[PDB]
């Protein structure tokens, strides 16, 4: 039900081998590790979770943008990019979290479909 | 070699049934019609052209954002969104032109891969 | 009543010395040149027009993004960024057209206020 | 030396009365509260800090986008928009953190200048 896609606005390409960590907010308000991976050659990260595991809750998707830029020899502004949202059962079932990266900027959108 | 994808930042969804017109710049500097279609349920428009037809040149992709918003009962700022670029044979072969739409704003990126 | 602001997303700075050409759609559907200038050290372009001159119409603000990236010796994707909109059709408004630039991407937004 | 500016992409206006909380990473890796305020009628938040107070560190600027969309009675996707960055590590700089907001999307950029 959850896919993360990362794009590079400098080279006009997927952002490949970018580390992505997903956390679920626990009852004590701390962020607990949920799922993680690295984006593929298409800039996409599939198979993070299952419908069964992805219960309603607040999730954080952290994208390691700083390591991405450093590997390209480019000095970036952000330590990482966060995307924090509520999964809701009465909305559509599938969530794509997309991020478009520049050294000093990023944009993020959610594409939520049934 | 060319795909157009349109997303709606208000509803967090593909932008469906959006008209898209592609033009190639002619030798006299006018824009000649090249290809067109409407985005599908996925917000994507495939099959606009073929490798054979898509020679190097300056192309314009016009996205009918105004009709999109009006159909949703929302008053938009832009008459349309243009994306104007050079197709180059010595870059990667496949071009995705993506646009993310808001009533008073849009962003566009190119994802160019081999 | 019309201001254009351009930012550089690679450098995290104003985009300085960016050429901007404004056109207005004429009675015969052609784009007539309306005003032009370059962004300053703040990435802003002021003084393009006056409240008297800036009548109702369809305007195109062409931002010469290719010349900017290339004048910096970078090879960008877009020829330019065009922002096309109806203005002043419920009476005079003030418009800021903002653009944030990357070699293969740009974002634009409008801030519209009523004086 | 720190300014936060927030714009509304749905209305084409400044995003007014947006709550912003700034944190600084402490020696024990926790986020310590640093400064907070709300955007004005121009969508700008000035006066958060001083050049003396704003030392080297890792800062998080949390923009309370959910409260903004909901205080307007809209149901948005994000809880907030967080912008996390190292500041002043080559000496004092001025930072503008800009955010452009839509119910299911936001963009952020930094403008960093050397006084
Ligand atoms: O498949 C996609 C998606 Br979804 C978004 C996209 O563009 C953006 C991603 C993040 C923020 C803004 C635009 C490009 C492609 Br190709
Ligand atoms: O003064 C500004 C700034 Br700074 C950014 C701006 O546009 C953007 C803000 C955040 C993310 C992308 C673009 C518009 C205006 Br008027």
């Amino acid at each position: 039900p959850l896919m993360v896609k990362v794009l590079d606005a400098v080279r006009g390409s997927p952002a490949i081998n970018v580390a992505v960590h997903v956390f679920r907010k626990a009852a004590d308000d701390t962020w607990e590790p949920f799922a993680s991976g690295k984006t593929s050659e298409s800039g996409e990260l599939h198979g993070l979770t299952t419908e069964e595991e992805f219960v309603e809750g607040i999730y954080k998707v952290e994208i390691d943008t700083k390591s991405y830029w450093k590997a390209l020899g480019i000095s970036p502004f952000h330590e990482h990019a966060e995307v924090v949202f509520t999964a809701n059962d009465s909305g559509p079932r599938r969530y794509t979290i997309a991020a478009l990266l520049s050294p000093y900027s990023y944009s993020t959108t959610a594409v939520v479909t049934n």
